């Protein structure tokens, strides 16, 4: 039970010493590829990179690299990729990520720009009339409409492929008041959005795994995928308060590295979770 481990936790400010058990236990695999020199300019940070056996490849035989991870949860039947804020020079990498793996919905959960400096590349168009060209992996990408809100936006997008001049529509969930420090004081907005993504059809099977990132697409996009599976499941068997965050966590963390990367988003995810399950049922 989570609802009453959470209160056992907190007077006990024992958030820290979890978290760091959970660090301690994680996995770790190569990032033999990630480290390439030839991809150092596709990483935005130097110690967040993609497993290996987990990476997203790029259908290009030049160079398939790009920072993204695919989170397969068996169990709750649920895949991700996660993936870093793209860099101005992979944004067409991104796009390409988005085409190849025949994704549905693009979730950000971060500002171009935070605490003075930019944590991501503006790798959408912003006016109707001003598309963008990737010439380096030949897609042209069009602001179709966007729906601006109290806590996010959402916006529908126009991808097309060049080479075979083929469209998709893709929607731009896009979360727009998380803190510049900390979490958010109510995961009430959070799950909103979590919902609102779900009712898009972008999580669905019928579908390719959705794109998710903030900046380096770990913390708070773990948050986003921790919340989200761990909420299904609890829908899903015989008896709800069966589900282990904790134990959720470690198997995505062997798709990607330190999804969750304080104790305070910890906290927030139990938070987001519990919330949310007073509410998947009435
Ligand atoms: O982008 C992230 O994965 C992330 O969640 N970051 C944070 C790390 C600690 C506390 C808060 C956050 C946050 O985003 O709110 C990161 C932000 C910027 C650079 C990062 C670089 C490596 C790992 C996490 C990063």
């Amino acid at each position: 039970e989570m609802e009453k481990e959470f209160e056992q936790i907190d007077k006990s400010g024992s958030w820290a010493a979890i978290y760091q058990d959970i660090r301690h236990e994680a996995s770790d695999f190569p990032c033999r590829v990630a480290k390439l020199p030839k991809n150092k300019n596709r990483n935005r940070y130097r110690d967040v990179s993609p497993f290996d056996h987990s990476r997203i490849k790029l259908h290009q035989e030049d160079n398939d690299y790009i920072n993204a991870s695919l989170i397969k949860m068996e169990e709750a039947q649920r895949s991700y990729i996660l993936t870093q804020g793209p860099l101005p020079n992979t944004c067409g990498h991104f796009w390409e990520m988005v085409w190849e793996q025949k994704s549905r919905g693009v979730v950000m959960l971060n500002r171009v720009m935070e605490k003075g400096s930019l944590k991501c590349a503006q790798y959408w168009p912003q006016k109707e009339e001003k598309e963008m060209i990737f010439e380096d992996t030949n897609l042209k990408l069009t602001l179709i409409s966007e729906d601006i809100k109290s806590y996010y936006t959402v916006r529908q997008l126009e991808l097309e492929n060049l080479t075979t001049q083929e469209t998709r529509e893709i929607l731009h969930f896009h979360y727009t008041t998380w803190p510049d420090f900390g979490v958010p004081e109510s995961p009430a907005s959070f799950l909103n959005f979590l919902f609102k993504v779900r009712e898009s059809g972008s999580l669905s099977p019928e579908h390719g795994p959705v794109v998710v990132h903030c900046s380096a697409g770990i913390g708070r996009s773990g948050t986003f995928c921790l919340a989200d599976t761990c909420l299904l499941l609890m829908d899903k068997r015989k008896d709800p308060s069966s589900v282990d965050i904790k134990k959720v966590l470690l198997e995505m963390r062997k798709f990607r590295m330190g999804l969750i990367q304080t104790a305070d988003q910890l906290r927030f995810s139990y938070l987001a979770v519990i919330e949310g399950a007073k509410f998947i049922m009435g």
